[PDB]
């Protein structure tokens, strides 16, 4: 499958794709102000992700730092990014359907759009201006809107139990972004794709 990853900030971002275990295609690159990145992501991929990474440094092996979702250092991405991050999630194939989403679950750094190319389906978005708008409480020193789990590490943030509610900090996530995931146990926003379809994600959507 094919995603076209556009960056349509005023900023530089570094692009991000895996699936936890591994990189997805060469696992990221950067994306100045306007460039796509297109990626083959293998059919059956289970849990992918794709977010973006602010403020990044890398040296000439491709290592370094970033201010939201540095995964381990490394400019290609073999592993998850840390919060907060924007995510697009997917997963391919899986008898027969594609299913995708947008999560502020690990919090927010980047607006984003993600749509089918191909037919069949509608697209998501998250494109309001969190970071902006943030609870004093969960705004990362570092850049972004923290979610709660990441800031007070309590059963009922993380969902630990599989029992929790929505909290105070989830209803600002989803107040602001209602077709994204605000919490483990928010009523799913998953849509339902045909089986092999192709996507955009672009970051920043609305200028």
């Amino acid at each position: 499958a094919t995603f076209e990853i556009v960056n349509r900030c005023s900023y530089t971002v570094w692009a991000a794709a895996s699936k936890g275990d591994a990189a997805l295609d060469a696992g990221g690159r950067q994306l100045n102000s306007g460039e796509s990145w297109t990626i083959n992501v293998e059919p059956g991929t289970n849990g992918g992700k794709i977010w973006a990474r602010t403020d990044c440094y890398f040296d000439d092996s491709g290592s370094g730092i970033c201010k939201t979702g540095d995964c381990g250092g490394l400019l290609r991405c073999k592993r998850f990014g840390r919060p907060p991050t924007t995510l697009a999630e997917f997963s391919l194939n899986q008898y027969g359907k594609d299913y995708i989403d947008i999560s502020n679950i690990k919090g927010f750094n980047v607006p984003m759009n993600f749509s089918p190319t191909t037919r069949g389906c509608r697209g998501v978005r998250c494109a309001a201006d969190i970071v902006g708008q943030c609870p004093a409480k969960l705004k990362a020193p570092g850049g972004g809107c923290n979610d709660a789990c990441t800031v007070f590490q309590t059963s009922e943030y993380c969902c630990t139990t599989g029992k929790c509610g929505p909290t105070e900090y989830s209803r600002f996530f989803k107040r602001l972004c209602p077709d994204a995931f605000s919490y483990v146990l928010d009523k799913p926003t998953t849509v339902t794709c045909p089986g092999s379809s192709n996507y955009r994600v672009t970051f920043c959507p609305t200028a």
